[PDB]
């Protein structure tokens, strides 16, 4: 056994409470290096005859990535306290992995050797708003969704979809246009709407805010937003707003004051200024988003800034009842500010989904004291690499999916915001090089994946375009311009996701298929139901061997409803180029 | 190159801010598997300014434990934002280790493969009071230090130090006794005093609190305490009290109320009751410390309990100006409470040292938002196993120290409470088997180790005893039964520590010798300041060859003061059984 590959540390994704009485424990070892792993556990104060009392619970291998196998075990501590270790087996070899290193036999003269999960507290528990688990979000870039009020459009607005957007072009999209098309979303199956910035700002993206307490006049007014939200709730749709708290706009009043009065300004400490007076040439002498002069970084450590942003955060929730906050550039704002943000948001309305824009590993913001989730761009990346660009095998794709999933606690992955693209990425159809077949697979995987998926407006009808701003074309409403194959496909999948619980909250496991280069086989199971998905990611037709049991197994095709019994061990499914099929399993 | 052994993840001990402008980054690889490691780093938005090429910095190997090598690099991000990766050289082989995985060369495209440290916020920075780093604590179990007020001693107090202490015995130790012997501590060199519970409790240890707002009548009163703290302060001695917040005593009014009324009392939610009425056995029907019925666990989630406890925390600081809170059974209290705790305490007096009693890995409580340190018992284990029990070689000891040290951020280790024993462990002299020579080695290593070391009352004079309660004997004041050699050895070491910054704040490094089983060689570094320690852990004379650059190098025997240059290029030192020598290394 390779000790250098064995790992566990009593926190994060390796040790956590799943609920008020259950603890989850993981361990990772070198792939195929260990035959079995047993969790050694007991109450740290349970002694009898100078003998610490403990038991052995075999751990289940839940999956493996490129280098390791991940083992799982849940345990309900009798008195919510626990000391534990890991006994690894291989041939006649035996190893007791503990906090004090490895032993060859369970030491029991003391508990100090073992890892420790001191006490299970409801208060430290990770818990996200349960309703996001069954939600399928839809992202809207207001300036480009629908012009439902031509009079408020900024002069200079281009004719709808008359051309490709530019960093500064305008087409007149507004909040009214969203309301006018809600029926289109309801029909599609959407139950969540995520809006990019809608507060006063001079840009078409509005990430450079001028006033956080004002709806941009070009999108509408407060009454209009209130209607949109209530109109959404009427249809069972939740609404999430974008919080651009990392930086403000050049026209934010406090910043405009520091700009004119320099260091004497009462707002100078609301920012990160290196020298006075402030200047943008040759480069900003104050911290900013990226290196954008028009986007001054806010000082969230400043008591004033903190109170202002927190008011903003609570204002739109108490006055408009929004259901979520998407934290723009969340990772660049301090943790201290986020703990307060959460406390104040969750105290005002527990159901508010706190989503942070973090494109990378975000474990530190997902411990339960801060965000409920982050935009899963690592998911986006892996899925696109397999389905759109085909630059990795089914084998490597499975490894990457298992790797990112095991890097977080189970309850964290259940609330994850799984998107395929956004206003900051190129259009998926364009990443797929125009191949609708590939996009169908992307949507298939996303909608059969545990979490809270999000659809970028236009992706469901095949809109095209490279990265920002090309991905921000005006929403295509002309029926003859929308791709019906996709729309019905997406609608179908969302409806399936709603019917089968294993698709939105279950466990995913990949089954190795011969020619693990193009054939992707995986299943979702929540213990009650099992859905098997088979995907032929190749340009040729394929006869994919379904690795299942013979007599007793019955399958139901989810899309066609056809029911049939499994012959023997020879169940070969035939699929056309880039074809796929979903089956509900049954063992009698 | 063993990939399964390589590891990094942006948080805790691998990536953290050392100070407002400096980042520290660690990398772990298989011991002797990687020859060199280069840190690939840049600003996440360098592309905006057209800076796609990474900057490169070589990492330094800071140590190795049983299995891994640990690499280190400090970086001062130009704009406090950082994206990085690692380039590992195993000879001809070359791998780029990133969040996305390993590659043969840094990816040529613009995809997010790298680890990221979003932003360096001063507010998130881990920061313990700077003075603890120069403090040498002295732990006092009051009931057994000195009887300076005979009139308040418990009714049946046995004659001072006449017999062995028992779980229920009393000897009339008190605060006046400490006050009366402060001069002894001043001569010893002590600058900080840690007292066990002194609040009203029926027991001799007082961990089962009756009232948190009342000094125990047998220990003294308000003006006695005030005096002691003032007297200590006027001599540069900080005072740390024992906070027993996890559980209260049987006589705690709020609890007395529940055991009397039951599911009717207004204090039912102040505790962890599973059923009514309350039972004490076979086991209590309510949570408690271990399974002690007289120590019911408090519900720190309850707003009333929390308020009362936070009141206790601030109360003693404000009124008596104490300098530290030693948190009893800290790991069993929730993180939310510890956060509020830190806020209110640092708000009231930023200099207060918040030390939590946690015997195991405590990274979850030392991320900067909770404790300043924990009682470093793992350190105690390794040090006793090498110097006292001789159950491990100098090599294995060196590995364990590197192990527990590299598991935390450098700034966390610089404030670590390194003790050799306590009121919950056996006397070091007894663990050494009566060999005073071995005890000198323990003190030698302790007082040359970075952090805020603590000495258990009596160990400086060689008192004996097995584990609780044997270790809680009355302090020996008659010099005839003290062993003055040991006492001056410790006085000497406390003197040197105060004189050489490398001993209390420096970096430690273990050099490898021949008899890497009994010979221990290590140096403390901080700038050019350097102290070389050589230890002969054997029962007989030894000639230990210590390789050290000659030329402009001068050695200063810190014990005698003797100076002299290096000649043999690989100097040889002759030591008696269990001998040792400290040399200040001067580069001229
Ligand atoms: O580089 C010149 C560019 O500067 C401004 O725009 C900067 C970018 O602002 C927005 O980017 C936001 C993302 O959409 C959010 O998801 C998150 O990443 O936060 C960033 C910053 O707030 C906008 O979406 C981008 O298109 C912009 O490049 C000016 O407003 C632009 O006109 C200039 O071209
Ligand atoms: O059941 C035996 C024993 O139970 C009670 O005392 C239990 C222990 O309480 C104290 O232990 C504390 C340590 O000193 C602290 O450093 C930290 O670990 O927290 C624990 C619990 O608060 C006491 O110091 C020990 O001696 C005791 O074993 C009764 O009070 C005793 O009468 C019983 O003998």
């Amino acid at each position: 056994m390779r000790k250098e590959a064995i790992y566990h540390r009593p926190a994060d994704n390796f040790a956590y409470a799943y609920d008020s009485e259950t603890l989850h424990l993981r361990l990772r070892t070198k792939k195929d290096d260990i035959d079995r792993v047993e969790l050694l556990h007991g109450d740290p104060y349970d002694w009898q005859n100078g003998a610490w009392q403990f038991q052995m619970m075999p751990m289940r291998k839940t999956g493996s990535d490129e280098l390791f196998d991940y083992w799982f075990a849940e345990v309900k501590p009798p008195y919510r306290r626990l000391r534990y270790g890991f006994v690894l087996y291989s041939g006649e070899e035996k190893l007791v992995y503990t906090e004090k290193g490895f032993y060859f036999e369970v030491p029991t003269d003391d508990t100090a050797y073992y890892f420790c999960f001191p006490f299970l507290h409801r208060v430290d528990l990770f818990e996200a708003p349960d309703w996001v688990k069954d939600t399928v979000w839809y992202q809207i870039f207001p300036e480009r969704f629908a012009n439902g009020n031509p009079s408020i459009s900024p002069e200079g607005s281009r004719p709808w979809g008359s051309e490709d957007p530019t960093p500064t072009s305008f087409f007149g999209g507004d909040l009214q246009g969203i309301i006018d098309h809600l029926d289109y979303l309801v029909d599609l199956g959407i139950t969540g709407i995520y809006l990019t910035p809608i507060f006063r700002s001079p840009s078409n993206h509005k990430y450079d805010t001028a006033d956080y307490f004002e709806v941009d006049p070009h999108f509408g007014d407060k009454e209009t937003l209130k209607t949109l939200i209530d109109r959404c709730h009427e249809k069972g749709i939740r609404v999430m707003l974008d919080a651009v708290f990392n930086h403000c706009g050049y026209e934010f009043a406090p910043f405009q004051d520091v700009w004119k009065n320099g260091e004497s300004s009462k707002y100078k400490d609301w920012f990160h200024i290196h020298e006075f007076p402030l200047q943008t040439e040759p480069r900003p002498n104050y911290d900013t988003f990226a290196f954008v002069p028009q986007m001054p970084k806010l000082n969230t450590a400043n008591p004033e800034v903190k109170r202002y942003l927190l008011d903003v955060a609570t204002y739109w929730i108490r006055e408009f009842d929004i259901d979520g906050w998407r934290l723009d550039v969340a990772n660049e704002i301090d943790h201290e500010f986020w703990r307060e943000f959460r406390q104040e948001v969750k105290a005002l309305k527990p159901d508010v989904y706190i989503l942070g824009e973090i494109w990378h590993d975000a474990m530190p913001w997902l411990r339960g004291d801060q965000f409920d989730a982050v935009m899963n761009y690592p998911f986006t990346d892996g899925v696109l690499r397999f389905f759109a660009k085909e630059e990795i095998s089914a084998r490597q794709f499975a490894n990457q999916m298992m790797h990112v999933l095991h890097s977080y606690p189970n309850n964290v992955n259940e609330a994850a915001f799984n998107l395929l693209g956004s206003h900051d990425t190129s259009r998926i159809l364009t990443v797929c090089g125009g191949d609708i077949r590939k996009v169908k697979l992307l949507f298939l995987f996303q909608l059969t994946f545990t979490g809270s998926p999000c659809i970028y407006y236009g992706d469901e009808i095949g809109m095209t375009g490279g990265n920002d701003p090309e991905c921000r074309k005006c929403m295509v409403w002309d029926p003859m311009q929308q791709n019906k194959e996709l729309h019905q496909h997406v609608k179908q999948l969302i409806a399936l996701r709603k019917q089968y619980r294993s698709l939105r909250r279950g466990e995913i496991s990949f089954l190795h298929a011969d020619d693990e280069m193009n054939y992707l086989i995986y299943k979702k199971t929540d213990g009650d139901e099992t859905v098997l998905v088979i995907i032929n990611r190749s340009d040729q037709k394929a006869d994919i061997p379904i690795p299942l049991d013979a007599r007793g197994t019955w399958l139901v095709n989810l899309l066609t409803g056809e029911r049939f019994a499994a012959e023997a061990e020879t169940l070969c499914t035939s699929l056309p180029p880039y074809g796929f099929v979903l089956y509900a399993i049954e063992h009698w």
